[PDB]
């Protein structure tokens, strides 16, 4: 698993980019936005590509307890080819672009405030996670 710092935290206009490969036969993966470095740590956003059933999930962790997922429109994912995703955080959500396309909008459930990590974990192959 990949994590990366937030010395600024997220604000509005924050970017990050992922970039990195899905792998042959890859299950799934997932990039976080955490509240805190202790595992278990509350998740503002919890972004998770499913290859095996076809998915792409976002949900959110508070106190241990998942909220309501919500499912993104197909999966602009394949196995064996590379990625580059956009989370760009606004005054009313997270915006996912992937590729060249706005994918979803996920409206803020925790504080923007509250992030201060970004975790990469699961079967992928990361390139990198660049903060703009
Ligand atoms: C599929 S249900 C649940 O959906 C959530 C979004 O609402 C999350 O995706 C959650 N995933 C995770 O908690 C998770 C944590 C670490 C790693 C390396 C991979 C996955 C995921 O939990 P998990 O995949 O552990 O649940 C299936 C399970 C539960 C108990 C025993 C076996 C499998």
């Amino acid at each position: 698993p990949h994590k990366s710092s937030l010395p600024e935290g997220i604000r509005p206009g924050t970017v990050l980019r992922i970039r990195g490969l899905v792998p042959p036969n890859a299950s799934r993966f997932h990039v976080n936005l955490l509240c805190g470095e202790e595992q278990g740590s509350d998740a503002a956003l919890h972004f998770n590509p499913r290859l095996d059933t076809s998915e792409v999930v976002f949900n959110s962790k508070e106190q241990g307890s998942w909220g309501r997922e919500e499912r993104g429109p197909g999966v602009p994912f394949q196995r064996g080819q590379p990625f580059e995703v956009l989370i760009i955080a606004s005054d009313d959500g997270f915006k996912a672009v992937v590729g060249d396309a706005q994918y979803h909008h996920f409206r803020h459930r925790l504080p923007l405030a509250r992030v201060r990590l970004v975790e990469v974990g699961g079967d992928v192959q990361l390139d990198s996670v660049r903060i703009f």
